[PDB]
């Protein structure tokens, strides 16, 4: 993937509105209408449109994106960034809501969830699961065979694929 295909994905994966909005923020820094804006205002842009890169990572895209020293960063490598930067926030808050999901499932706070807390908490849902649904997905969770549920083991089964 070159900086163009990386570009064409990054188009992909937002909805042309949101593309458009993005644009409307951007062009406030434009001025020139050139379709660029200054380095310096590239973390002001990202966070007005809700992302948190840090200083170490927006000095990272800078060089990656101004090795010509001109000073800027155009639109479509300003799209690249913001995909990326969306893909590592979601992560880290898909990851921060499953360390709380685990805390709360485990009631005694052992570090474990059992078949006991494992039951107590599908039964709540309201679903119509029986003792042997409840048994299957312990088993099928439980790779140590210790008969309960630790925290790597959780994040494996609930993001699945994991």
């Amino acid at each position: 993937a070159s900086m163009t295909d990386q570009q064409a994905e990054a188009r992909a994966f937002l909805s042309e509105e949101m593309i458009a909005e993005f644009k409307a923020a951007f062009d406030m820094f434009d001025a020139d209408g050139g379709g660029d804006i200054s380095t310096k205002e590239l973390g002001t842009v990202m966070r007005m449109l809700g992302q948190n890169p840090t200083k170490e990572e927006l000095d990272a895209i800078i060089e990656e994106v101004d090795e010509d020293g001109s000073g800027t960063i155009d639109f479509e490598e300003f799209l690249v960034m913001m995909v990326r930067q969306m893909k590592e926030d979601a992560k880290g808050k898909s990851e921060e809501e499953l360390a709380n999901c685990f805390r709360i499932f485990d009631k005694n706070a052992d570090g474990f969830i059992d078949i006991e807390e494992l039951g107590e908490i599908l039964r709540a849902t309201g679903e119509h699961v029986t003792e042997e649904d409840i048994e299957d997905l312990m088993k099928d969770s439980d790779k140590n065979n210790d008969g309960r549920i630790d925290f790597d083991e959780f994040l494996k089964m609930m993001e699945g694929v994991q």
